């Protein structure tokens, strides 16, 4: 069970997002920055951290910079083998929409 805090107000609605979860305590910034690589160049890489003990919460945010770019990795990252655990990712933002302007 992971704490379902918030803050950081991030209204991405159109911007490359996507959330990971089940992540290991070797798993930094620069572990996932080559894991998403092999789907495109990452824009940013955010990672959940606390300030009382200063580790890996868990969960992670990757930045991309196209729309497929980020889900080529969403489609991978999913089912896959990280610290023989089976890592979680899905899009940061919901699929409240059915498809957005054409253009």
């Amino acid at each position: 069970g992971s704490s379902g805090s918030s803050g950081p107000n991030r209204r991405a609605d159109d911007n490359a997002t996507i959330r990971v979860t089940n992540l290991s305590e070797d798993t930094r910034e620069t572990d996932l920055q080559e894991l998403f690589r092999p789907f495109g160049s990452i824009s940013r890489i955010y990672l959940a951290k606390d300030k009382t003990t200063g580790q890996s919460k868990g969960f992670a945010f990757i930045s991309f910079h196209r729309r497929e770019d980020a889900a080529r990795a969403i489609a991978g990252v999913s089912g896959f083998g990280y610290d023989h655990l089976i890592l979680n990712v899905e899009w940061a933002k919901p699929s409240t929409n059915s498809g957005p302007s054409s253009g």
